[PDB]
């Protein structure tokens, strides 16, 4: 309705860039399809959010990453339209949407009763992160009154592999990847 999914050719740069990231940690699985998600509304919001975060970061570029999110085929179109939402879908670093450095992590949270799975690659404004906590419903504030708040939570500040996002405006669902464990 407000989005399109464009199937990419395996001979394209774009396909192979996405494939490369997946293959970093799931070389033993087989990618069957990659689709580019085009949602102008979600894109406009995301780019605005990025601009606002840059201003609030003393005018410096925002930490922005391409991160994986395990899904199921049935919820793909809902995400493409409305964005990710944590209260639709292990160790908790807060009550937000989880995004992983590694596809292999996302594979663990990708629900299927068959060998065929789906995950997103998403563009994520992680900004300034802090270690999360099961009780967090938003990123905490830094010490001191009306000081800065963080932008995301992580499992580890020194070696972050999981990012928790509490604001949909910080995510753009970029690619849908279908693969098999066969």
């Amino acid at each position: 309705p407000g989005f399109q999914k464009i199937t990419l050719s395996s001979s394209s740069e774009e396909y192979q860039k996405v494939w490369n990231l997946f293959n970093r940690t799931l070389p033993f699985y087989f990618v069957q399809k990659i689709e580019r998600v085009q949602n102008l509304a979600l894109w406009e919001v995301y780019q605005w959010q990025k601009g606002q975060m840059q201003k609030q970061n003393g005018g410096k570029a925002v930490d922005e990453r391409q991160l994986f999110h395990g899904t199921s085929a049935i919820v793909v179109d809902g995400i493409c339209q409305h964005n990710f939402d944590w209260r639709v879908c292990g160790t908790s670093y807060g009550k937000g949407s989880y995004f992983a450095r590694d596809a292999a992590y996302s594979h663990h949270f990708s629900k299927s009763d068959t060998q065929t799975h789906t995950m997103f690659l998403a563009r994520v404004l992680v900004g300034e992160f802090v270690r999360g906590n099961a009780s967090f419903v938003r990123p905490p504030a830094k010490e001191g009154w009306s000081n800065a708040f963080y932008d995301s939570c992580v499992n580890s500040v020194s070696d972050p592999s999981i990012f928790v996002i509490f604001e949909k405006h910080q995510v753009y669902p970029e690619y849908v990847i279908q693969y098999t464990t066969s």
